[PDB]
This record gives structure tokens, C-alpha cells and sequence, in this order.
């Protein structure tokens, strides 16, 4: 009679379907999913230092909005701006907009220090009634209006040395009269003319006055400008109307940090991996959540799902 | 005596060589070729809407250049611009003229709105022998050139309010006459200013009086700006002077409209994929023809030929 | 008793670690190194035409900055550009300057033709103390600083054709006093604008008289422009002071020519590859020396070593 030893391999009733080079369809015992498809709604507020900035764009935080004086020398690895936010300060425009925002976002830091300007002959620390604090006329926190002293305004040829080991931002403005009589009535003469310079740079800013449409009820505007000091070198600001002053610098560092524009609440849980849906898991090599990512994130893809097998051709009984 | 069986495959006298990993040149039985390396040198009509831009640049035709009042209104999903496109009408240029032209191509269409801007108390459309319509002194269809009446140019202050659900598009000019004294006989003072505005931009562009090289015997110059107004917002225009004036407003649509610059003839027939040589077919992973491509295309690549093997290994007899 | 028949394969003592699809650690017999990692240190002036920059950068030795007179006409494949490199001429600064360099780089030439300027009516080859050749006052080679003669400033209005097969580049720049005095002493009128075009393009640039920090002590500033002016174009400058004329113009070429910041030593020796550390052998087609090259190069990657089976599986006895 003898015997009889036939050799085998397992299979499974629920088998799982891959592609293959040569077949968009054929049965596996197991497969694992490669694609993160599914957020959970929520950017985790750990291990990321994450700034929330409610009703504050980084830029009005930056100036000094009324509604963002809780921000002062605050720092994040990410800034979450939100898109219900609104300015309710003195209206104003940032020519270059979006890289005076790259690059604040990426230096991660709203520190501050103020410097002594000798704004010798002027009236300092101007006010108006589109940017309240507690009722009061206010302005940017950061800044200073700077008007005519007993009708007369004095050609202003200031320094500021940086003696420091580390570079200095500064943020300054010029303000652009509705009309004629503003301008004389603010800065005793028919227009300004402002130049802002160190030793490897300048830029020289012309206001224009005329009406622009009514914002929170003004009509004039600010124009903002940046100037970056390295150390050794010196700011110096000639004008003679216009100046809408620096009242100090930012620190400007480097690392990780940057922004995102997204809705999602921040919760009390842990995750590498932030998108503007929530953070997500980053076990998976790939994502099709959202393009827009930061930190430790699987990379973006098209497909919603891939299947890697993880167990031989399944070949039911 | 027994009997002998024999186990084998085919083989075919005209092999194909193609490569693989380990040999650069191996014969095969049959093989396709992956990469599209001709075109018909037409580009076909269908399924895409082609505008033919003729004698005409899309920039020409968005202003209303005397040869391009055929173009008004009209639609595309490709625009097609002719390398001997030339301009016949008042001397122009158009600071970052690449964007206006891409953003005018992406939009897809010319559709104008003309608007009853009030421009109280100056002489409205002038015109110019270097723009002839008929052998009339004519001007830009879509612009209009501001100068004085009875030797007065009073302040403009015009307002123009967006109540649509969609964004306007204006374009609108500064002109630099040659002299002061064309300067005076056009405008009536001594300089202009123009500050075209909305509740979230502003532009302010000042006429620069000189001589330029003459271009259709015209020295002197129109720089054309644009401003998009969103709905809610509101377009306001100040000068006192040297104004060239939108008459409207286009459509700005978001789509799968773009442009290309190619001499090749559009014929009566039916292909997904334009490149400026041609259309080509897409049956092909790659293709060779062009990187500048439109539509369902291969993708460009450096080779000319790639064959897949399409069958075994060749062993001739 | 027959015989016994065993068939084989050979092994090492010595194997190496390969990592492959399913093992990051399994020996081979034999292998080699796909990255390179290592640069002699030096770049080699074969075979390409290398120019080191020594003190200067590109665009001083373009405007012709005193230590920089040796450069003059020479051409290059690689311009290397040192770190120590400064200027010792009139300070100045070019908007776009990454554009200009960038440029003239590739164009691969400082190739300078003069040509005759009709300056009627002012004094010529202005010099400062800023900027010495042999302790004599000078200015930078191929710029001609012009100034009132007699206290007076004609307005200018100077023409120069291109009547070449090629197109011409024009550098040219602005002079901005420190004051209103300085203006008047140098140009005898209160202000200057200065208006360059040809057929196809228009600038004018305002001065903007003010302090600026002392540099080389010198608190104006020079700004510096350029034009390109194609075949059959005119170059027309408008001004009535503060000009910094051309000379004359560069040619301007295209082809394989590049400029690197490198502080590597020139070496008498050969290499195809080169790197900011040195050149690289280019035997290996990935190298993790440095993401900026030149020349035939095996492409940056981030990995230290990448090992390539040349052997079977080692299994020692
Ligand atoms: C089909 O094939 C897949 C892939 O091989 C199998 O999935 C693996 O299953 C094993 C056993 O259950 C898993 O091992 C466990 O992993 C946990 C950590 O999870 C990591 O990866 C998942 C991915 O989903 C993430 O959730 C997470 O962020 C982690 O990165 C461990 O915590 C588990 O530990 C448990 O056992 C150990 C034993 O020492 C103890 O220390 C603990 O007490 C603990 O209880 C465990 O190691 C493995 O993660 C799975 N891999 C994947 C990719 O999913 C399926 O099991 C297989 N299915 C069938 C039916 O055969
Ligand atoms: C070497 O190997 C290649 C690849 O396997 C073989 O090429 C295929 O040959 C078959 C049979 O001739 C082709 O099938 C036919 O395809 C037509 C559609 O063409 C598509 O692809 C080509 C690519 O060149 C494009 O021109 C075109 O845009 C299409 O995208 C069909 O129209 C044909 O239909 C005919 O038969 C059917 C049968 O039902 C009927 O419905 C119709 O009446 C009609 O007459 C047909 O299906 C196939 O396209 C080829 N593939 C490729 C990639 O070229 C070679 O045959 C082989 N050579 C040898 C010697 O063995
Ligand atoms: C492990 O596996 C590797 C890869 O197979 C083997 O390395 C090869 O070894 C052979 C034989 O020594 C080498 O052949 C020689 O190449 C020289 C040119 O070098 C080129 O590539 C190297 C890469 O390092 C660069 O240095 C160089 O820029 C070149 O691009 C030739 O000059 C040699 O010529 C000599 O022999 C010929 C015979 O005709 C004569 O004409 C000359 O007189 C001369 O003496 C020779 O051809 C080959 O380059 C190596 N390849 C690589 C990639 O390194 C190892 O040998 C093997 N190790 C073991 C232990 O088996
Ligand atoms: C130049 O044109 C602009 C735009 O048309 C004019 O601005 C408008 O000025 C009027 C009068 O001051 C403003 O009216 C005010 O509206 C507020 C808000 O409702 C109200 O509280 C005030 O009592 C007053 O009615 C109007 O808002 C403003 N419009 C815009 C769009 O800004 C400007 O007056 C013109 N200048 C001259 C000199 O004519
Ligand atoms: C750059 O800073 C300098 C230094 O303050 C400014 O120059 C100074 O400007 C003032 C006011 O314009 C000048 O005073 C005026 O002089 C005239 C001439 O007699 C007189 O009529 C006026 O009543 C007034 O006194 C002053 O002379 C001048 N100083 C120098 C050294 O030139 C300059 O205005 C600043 N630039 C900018 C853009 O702000
Ligand atoms: C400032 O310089 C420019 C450039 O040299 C001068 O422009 C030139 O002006 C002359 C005289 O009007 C133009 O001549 C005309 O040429 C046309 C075409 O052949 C002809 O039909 C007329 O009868 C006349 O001869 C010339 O075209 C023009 N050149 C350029 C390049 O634009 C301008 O006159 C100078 N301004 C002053 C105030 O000197
Ligand atoms: C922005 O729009 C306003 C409103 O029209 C313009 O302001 C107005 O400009 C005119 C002409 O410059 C002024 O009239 C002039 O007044 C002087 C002063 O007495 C007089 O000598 C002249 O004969 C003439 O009548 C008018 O006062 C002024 N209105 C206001 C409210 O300031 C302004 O020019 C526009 N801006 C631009 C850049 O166009
Ligand atoms: C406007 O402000 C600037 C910046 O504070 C003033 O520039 C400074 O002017 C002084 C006086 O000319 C310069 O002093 C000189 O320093 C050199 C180098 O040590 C020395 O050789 C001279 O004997 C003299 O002491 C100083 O360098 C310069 N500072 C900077 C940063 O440029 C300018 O004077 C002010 N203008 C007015 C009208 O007040
Ligand atoms: C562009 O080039 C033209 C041609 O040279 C320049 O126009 C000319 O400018 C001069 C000086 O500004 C004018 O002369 C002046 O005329 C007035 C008026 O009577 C007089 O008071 C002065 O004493 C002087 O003689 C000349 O008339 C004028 N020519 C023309 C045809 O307009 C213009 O300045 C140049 N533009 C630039 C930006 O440089
Ligand atoms: C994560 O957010 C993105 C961005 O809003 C979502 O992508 C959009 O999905 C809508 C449909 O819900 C489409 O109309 C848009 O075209 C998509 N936007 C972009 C920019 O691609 C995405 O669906 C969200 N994913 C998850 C898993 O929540
Ligand atoms: C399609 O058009 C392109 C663009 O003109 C052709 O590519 C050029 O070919 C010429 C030689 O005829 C070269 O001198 C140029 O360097 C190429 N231009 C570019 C931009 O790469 C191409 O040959 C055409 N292809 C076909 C199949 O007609
Ligand atoms: C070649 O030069 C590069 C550039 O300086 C070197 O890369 C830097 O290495 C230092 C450490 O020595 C790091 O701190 C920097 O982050 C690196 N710079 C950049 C821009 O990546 C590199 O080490 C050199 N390689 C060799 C083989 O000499
Ligand atoms: C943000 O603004 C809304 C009103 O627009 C207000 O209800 C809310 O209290 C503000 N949030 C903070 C944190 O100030
Ligand atoms: C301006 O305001 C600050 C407080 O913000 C104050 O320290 C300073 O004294 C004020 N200066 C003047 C001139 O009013
Ligand atoms: C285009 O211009 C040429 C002359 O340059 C003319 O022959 C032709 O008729 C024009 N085409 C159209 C469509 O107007
Ligand atoms: C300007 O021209 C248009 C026709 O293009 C006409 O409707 C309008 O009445 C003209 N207006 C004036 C003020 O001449
Ligand atoms: C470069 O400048 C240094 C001083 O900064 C000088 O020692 C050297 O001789 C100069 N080199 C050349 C080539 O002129
Ligand atoms: C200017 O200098 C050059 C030499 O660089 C000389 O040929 C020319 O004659 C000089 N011109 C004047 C007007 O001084």
C-alpha cells in the first residue's frame, strides 16, 4: 500500500486584491494599506510648539493689532491662521505681503526689544479712532505715528547701530494722506520723502495722496516696509513727513518653524504629522489628506489607496 | 522503437532589439514602441476650443487693437499666437506683461462689460493716426483716452462699485507724452498722478514726460496696469491727468484655458493632445515632439525611441 | 564504489554588506561604491576655462572697480567668485543684482565695445576719492560720471543704434547726492530723471537725495541699470542730470558659462566635475559632495554610500 505526502501552503476564505505589474487584479492572503486616507479632524498641540492665532493674522500680530497684544514675544514651530481673521487697526498694505509673512513665519519669533530713537522736534505716539484699545484712540503697538511739534516738522536724519551678535527686523511704514490739507495738517509741509538705509542697502518710499475707499471709515493709508540690519552695520532713517516709525526691532532666528492656514481645533494629543484637515498618523509612507504638510509626514499622493501584499497568492479551496 | 516528444516555442525571422537590465541589446519576437516622436504638423480643431490668434497677441486683442475687433467676447480653451503677430495701434508696454498675458490665457475668456464711468468735466475719447480704423484716427476699443475741455482737467474721483457674484477685471493706462509742452496741450497742468484703488490694493503711477524712439512715428508712450475687483469691493480711480480709462470690465473665469505660441496650420480633425509642432497622438506613455504641451499628452522625455518587449526572446533557427 | 560528483560556487574570507529588496544587511562576494564622497580640494583648470575672481566679484570686474582692471574682455566657462572678494570703488547697489550676475554669468564674457556718446553741453569722467587707481582719484572703467560744465546741465537727449548682428547689453547707473547742495554743485539744477529706452522698453529712474550710511566715507549712492538692445533697436537716454553714462556696451552671448562661490585652490590638473570643495571624480553616478555643481557630474544624493552587488551571495565555509 505505502503512503502518500502531498505538499501544501496555506490559504484564507477572505482574501484581500493587489495590483501587480502584470495583473490590476489578483487575490492575497493579507495585504497592509500604504495611503493615510483619514485625518481626525484635530491639529494635536504636541510635540510642535502650535500657535493658534484666533482672530490675528501673523502680520497684524507682528504690527500690533488691538485685538493681538497677547502675542507679544511669542514663538511656535507652527502658526495656525485661521480664516475668520480680521484686522481692526489703521488700514494698511504690505507690498511683498506674502514674503514679509514667509519670512516672520520662518523665524518662528515675535521677540521684541524696544531701542531709543531720538525723534528730536516731533510729536510722537500718534493715535486714531479706527484702532481702539478699550474705546481709547490707539495704533499698532509697534509703531509710532509721528506728526508736527508746534506746527513745524524738522528733517528727521536718525541712527541705530546694531552692536549685536545677531541680525535685526525692522518693520516701518509710510502713510499715504487723503488729501492736501491732511498732509499739511499732520506733517507741516506739502509731502514727505522717506529713505531708510544701511551700508549694503536703501530703499526710498514717495507718499501718495488721494482717496481710497473707506476702510473702518479711513480713506488715507499705510504702506509697510521691512529692513533687515546685520550686525556691525546701522539703520539710519532720513524724512521729513510721512514716517511711520520703528519703535524698536524683531529678533529674526532660523529653524524649523512656519504657518498654516487652516480651521481645524487644536486638541490635547500627540502627532507628528500636521495638515490643514488635522494631524494625522505617519506610520504609512504615503498621504492623500492634503498637500500641505509639516512635520514628520507621509508624502502627498493621488491615490487613495495601495495595497503592498504581505502574504502569498491566495487560492481558495 | 518508442517514440520522442519534444517541448518548445517559437520563434520569428525579423526579431527586434530592445534592453533590459543586464544587456543593452537583446533580440525578441515583438516589441511597441513607447515614445510618440511625430506629429501631424497641424494642430486639429477638436476636441478643443482653438482661437487662432492671427495677426493678433492676446494682449493686442484684450485691449482692442484695430486688427483684433473680430476677437471680441470670444471664448477658448487654447489661444493660439502667431510668431508674426505684430502690433498696430499706439505704442504700449506692460509692466510684467508675462502675468497679464497668463492670467488673461488661464481665464479663457474676452467677454467685456462695458460700465457708465461719470468722468465730469473732460473731453472723452481721443484718438490717434497711429491707430487707424478705416484710415479714421482711432484708439484701444477698450480704453479711453481722458484729455481736457476748454483748456480745464478737474480732478477725477470716480468710484465704480462691484455688486456682482464674480470678480471684474480693469485695465487701464498711464500716457507719457514726449514734452512738457504736449504734456500741457493734452491735460491742462503741468503733471498728472494716478492712484487706482480698492478697499484691499492700491497702484500709483506717475507719467514720466520724455522721448522714446518712434514706433509707428510715435514717441511718446501708454504703460498698461490692471486691477481685479472682488465682489463687495469697490473700484476707485483719482488723477489729474494723463489717465487712459477702462471702459469696463472682463469676465475673469477659472478653467482649463491657456495659450502657445506655435506657426503650426489648424486643420479639421480631432486630437486630445496639441503640442506647437502639431497635435500628436496619445496612444504613448512618452513622447519626444515637444515639452510645450496641451491637453491628454504622453509625457516628454530626452529619448527617441523606447521598445517594450512585447514578446519572448528570439532563437532563429 | 563510483564516484561522487558535487557542483559548486566560489566564497571570500573577506565579504561586503549590500542591502536589497528584502535585507539591509546581506553579504556578497564583491561590490562597489555608486556615491561619490570625497573632492581632491582643489579645482582643476582643465578643462574647463576657469577665471578666478580673486578680490573681485562678476559685477565689480563688469563695472570695472579698480582692483579689478586685469578682467577686462576675458571670457570664462567658470567664474569663480571668493568669499574674501570687496569693493573698493564709489558705493554702490543694483536692484535685481541676483539678475544681473546671473546673467552676465551665463552670457560667459566681459567682451566690452566703446562707443562715441555725444555728452554736448557737460563735463565728463567725473573721479572720487572713493575710488583711487596708483593714489589718483578715479572711477569705475567703463562708466562715465558726467557733471555740469560752466554751471550749467543741458538736458541730454542721446541716441545709439544697434546696427550689429548681435544684441548689446548697457550698464548704466543713477547718482543720488547726500543733499540738496551737492545736487546743485554737481548738476547745477535742483533735481534729475533719467529716462532709458529703445523701441520695446522704457526706465526712468528718480534720484533720491539723502544720507546714507558712510561707506569708503561716501553717503550717496550709485544705483546701477542695465538694457539690452536688440538688432535694429536704438538706445535713446533722456536726462537732465545724475546720470551715470555708459561707455560703451558688453557683448552678451549664450552657451555653457556659470559663476560658483567657491574658496577651493586653482590646480594644474584635469576633471570634468566641479564642486564649491574641489573637483570630483565622475566615474559613479551619484556623489553626496555638494548639491551645487558644474560640468559632467554624477547627481547629488543624500546618502553617504550606496553599494553595489557585483558578486553573488557569500557563504563562507
Ligand atoms: C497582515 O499583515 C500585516 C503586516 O504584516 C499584519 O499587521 C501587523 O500585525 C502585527 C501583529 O498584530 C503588528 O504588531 C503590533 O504592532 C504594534 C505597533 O503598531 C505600529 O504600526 C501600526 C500600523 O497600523 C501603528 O498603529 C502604530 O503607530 C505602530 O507604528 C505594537 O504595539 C504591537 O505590540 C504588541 O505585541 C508586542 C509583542 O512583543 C508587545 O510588546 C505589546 O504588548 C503589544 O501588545 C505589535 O507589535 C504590526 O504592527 C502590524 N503591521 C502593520 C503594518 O499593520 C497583520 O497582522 C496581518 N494579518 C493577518 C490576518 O495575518
Ligand atoms: C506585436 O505586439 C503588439 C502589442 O501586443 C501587437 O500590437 C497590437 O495588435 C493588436 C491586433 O492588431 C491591436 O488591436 C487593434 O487595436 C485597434 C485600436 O488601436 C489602439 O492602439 C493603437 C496603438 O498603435 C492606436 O493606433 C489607436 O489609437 C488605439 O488606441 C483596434 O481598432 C483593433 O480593432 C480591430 O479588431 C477588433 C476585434 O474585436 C474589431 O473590434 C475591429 O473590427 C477592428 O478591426 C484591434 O483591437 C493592438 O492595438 C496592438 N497594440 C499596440 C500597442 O500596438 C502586434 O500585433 C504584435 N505583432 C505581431 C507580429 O505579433
Ligand atoms: C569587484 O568588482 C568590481 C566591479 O566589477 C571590480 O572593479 C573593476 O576591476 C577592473 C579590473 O581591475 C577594472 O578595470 C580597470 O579599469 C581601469 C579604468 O578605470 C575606470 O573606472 C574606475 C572606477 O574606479 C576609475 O578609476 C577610472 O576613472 C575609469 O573610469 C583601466 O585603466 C584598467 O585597464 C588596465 O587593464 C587593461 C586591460 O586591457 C589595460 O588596457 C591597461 O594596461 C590597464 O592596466 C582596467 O580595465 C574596473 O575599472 C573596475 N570597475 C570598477 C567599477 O571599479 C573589482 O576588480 C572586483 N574585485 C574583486 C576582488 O573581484
Ligand atoms: C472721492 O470719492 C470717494 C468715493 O466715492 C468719496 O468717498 C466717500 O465719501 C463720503 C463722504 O464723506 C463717504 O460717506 C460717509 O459714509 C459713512 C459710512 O456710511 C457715513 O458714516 C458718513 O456719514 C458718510 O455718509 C463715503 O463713505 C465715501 N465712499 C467711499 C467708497 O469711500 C470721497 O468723498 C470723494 N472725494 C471728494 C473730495 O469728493
Ligand atoms: C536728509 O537729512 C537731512 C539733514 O537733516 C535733510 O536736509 C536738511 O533739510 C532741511 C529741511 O528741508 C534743510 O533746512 C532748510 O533749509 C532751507 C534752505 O535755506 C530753508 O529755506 C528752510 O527753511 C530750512 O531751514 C537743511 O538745510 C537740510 N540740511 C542739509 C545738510 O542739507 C534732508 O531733508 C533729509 N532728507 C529727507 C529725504 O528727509
Ligand atoms: C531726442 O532724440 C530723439 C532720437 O534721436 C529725436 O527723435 C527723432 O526726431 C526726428 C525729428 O522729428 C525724427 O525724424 C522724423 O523721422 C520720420 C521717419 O523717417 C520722418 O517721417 C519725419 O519727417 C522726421 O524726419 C526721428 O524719427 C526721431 N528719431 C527717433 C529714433 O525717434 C528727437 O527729435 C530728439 N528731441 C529733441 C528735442 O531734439
Ligand atoms: C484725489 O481726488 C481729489 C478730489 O477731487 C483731488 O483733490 C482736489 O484737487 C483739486 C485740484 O488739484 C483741488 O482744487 C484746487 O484747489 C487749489 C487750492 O486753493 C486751487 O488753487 C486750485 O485752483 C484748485 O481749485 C481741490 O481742492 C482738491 N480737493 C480736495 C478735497 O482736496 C486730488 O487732486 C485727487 N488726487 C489725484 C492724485 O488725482
Ligand atoms: C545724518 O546722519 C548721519 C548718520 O549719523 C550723519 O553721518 C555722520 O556724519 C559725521 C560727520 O560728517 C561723520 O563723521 C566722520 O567720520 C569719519 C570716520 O571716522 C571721520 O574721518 C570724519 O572726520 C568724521 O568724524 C560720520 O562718519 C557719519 N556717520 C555715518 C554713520 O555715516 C550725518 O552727518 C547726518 N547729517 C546731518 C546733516 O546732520
Ligand atoms: C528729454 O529731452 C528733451 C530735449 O532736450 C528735454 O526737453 C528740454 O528740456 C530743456 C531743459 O529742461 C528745455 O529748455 C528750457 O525751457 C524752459 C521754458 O522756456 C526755459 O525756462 C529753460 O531756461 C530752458 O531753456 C527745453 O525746452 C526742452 N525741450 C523740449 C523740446 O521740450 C527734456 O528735459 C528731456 N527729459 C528728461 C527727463 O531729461
Ligand atoms: C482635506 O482638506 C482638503 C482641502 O480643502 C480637501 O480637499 C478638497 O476637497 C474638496 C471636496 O471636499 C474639493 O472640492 C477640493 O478640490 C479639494 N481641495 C484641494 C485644495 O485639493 C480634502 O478633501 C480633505 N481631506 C480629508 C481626508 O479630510
Ligand atoms: C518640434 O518643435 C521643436 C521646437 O522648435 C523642435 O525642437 C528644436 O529642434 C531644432 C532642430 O530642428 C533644435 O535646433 C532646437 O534646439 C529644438 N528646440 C527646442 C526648444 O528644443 C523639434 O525638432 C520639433 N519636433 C518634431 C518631431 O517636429
Ligand atoms: C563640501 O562643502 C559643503 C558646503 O560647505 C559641506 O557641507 C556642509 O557641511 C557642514 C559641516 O562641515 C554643515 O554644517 C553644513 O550644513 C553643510 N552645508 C551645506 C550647504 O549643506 C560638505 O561637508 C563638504 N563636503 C566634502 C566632502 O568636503
Ligand atoms: C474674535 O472675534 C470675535 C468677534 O469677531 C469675538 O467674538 C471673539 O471673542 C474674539 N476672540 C478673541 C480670542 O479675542
Ligand atoms: C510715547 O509712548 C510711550 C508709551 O507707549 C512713552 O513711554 C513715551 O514717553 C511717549 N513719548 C512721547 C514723546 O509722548
Ligand atoms: C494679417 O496681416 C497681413 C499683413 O501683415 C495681411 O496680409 C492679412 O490680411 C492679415 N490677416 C488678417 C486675418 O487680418
Ligand atoms: C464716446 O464714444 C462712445 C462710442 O464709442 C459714445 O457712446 C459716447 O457718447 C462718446 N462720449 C463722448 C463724451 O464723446
Ligand atoms: C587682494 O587684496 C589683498 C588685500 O585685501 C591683497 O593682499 C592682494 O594683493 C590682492 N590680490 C590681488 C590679486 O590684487
Ligand atoms: C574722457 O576720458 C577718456 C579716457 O578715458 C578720453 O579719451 C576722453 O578724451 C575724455 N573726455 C573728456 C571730455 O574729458
Amino acid at each position: 500500500p505505502g503512503a502518500t505526502l502531498c505538499l501544501g501552503h496555506h490559504a484564507v476564505p477572505n482574501g484581500t486584491i493587489v495590483k501587480t505589474i502584470t495583473n490590476d487584479q489578483i487575490e492575497v492572503t493579507n495585504a497592509t494599506e500604504l495611503v493615510q486616507s483619514s485625518s481626525t479632524g484635530g491639529i494635536c498641540d504636541s510635540p510642535h510648539q502650535i500657535l493658534d492665532g484666533e482672530n490675528c493674522t501673523l502680520i497684524d500680530a507682528l504690527l500690533g493689532d488691538p485685538q493681538c497684544d497677547g502675542f507679544q514675544n511669542k514663538k511656535w514651530d507652527l502658526f495656525v491662521e485661521r480664516s475668520k481673521a480680521y484686522s481692526n487697526c489703521y488700514p494698511y498694505d504690505v507690498p511683498d505681503y506674502a514674503s514679509l509673512r514667509s519670512l516672520v513665519a520662518s523665524s518662528g519669533t515675535l521677540e521684541f526689544n524696544n531701542e531709543s530713537f531720538n525723534w528730536a522736534g516731533v510729536t510722537q505716539n500718534g493715535t486714531s479712532s479706527a484702532c481702539k484699545r478699550r474705546s481709547n484712540k490707539s495704533f499698532f503697538s509697534r509703531l509710532n505715528w509721528l506728526t508736527h511739534l508746534k506746527y513745524k516738522y524738522p528733517a528727521l536724519n536718525v541712527t541705530m547701530p546694531n552692536n549685536e551678535k545677531f541680525d535685526k527686523l525692522y518693520i516701518w511704514g509710510v502713510h499715504h494722506p487723503v488729501t492736501d490739507s491732511d498732509q499739511i495738517s499732520l506733517y507741516a509741509q506739502a509731502s514727505g520723502r522717506i529713505t531708510v538705509s544701511t551700508k549694503r542697502s536703501q530703499q526710498t518710499v514717495i507718499p501718495n495722496i488721494g482717496f481710497r475707499p473707506r476702510v473702518r471709515d479711513i480713506s488715507s493709508r499705510i504702506s509697510i516696509y521691512w529692513t533687515i540690519v546685520k550686525p556691525g552695520d546701522i539703520l539710519l532713517i532720513n524724512s521729513t513727513g510721512n514716517l511711520i516709525a520703528p519703535r524698536g526691532y524683531f529678533k529674526i532666528r532660523s529653524g524649523k518653524s512656519s504657518i498654516m492656514r487652516s480651521d481645524a481645533p487644536i486638541g490635547k494629543c500627540n502627532s507628528e504629522c500636521i495638515t490643514p484637515n488635522g494631524s494625522i498618523p505617519n506610520d504609512k509612507p504615503f498621504q492623500n489628506v492634503n498637500r500641505i504638510t509639516y512635520g514628520a509626514c507621509p508624502r502627498y499622493v493621488k491615490q487613495n489607496t495601495l495595497k503592498l501584499a504581505t502574504g502569498m497568492r491566495n487560492v481558495p479551496e
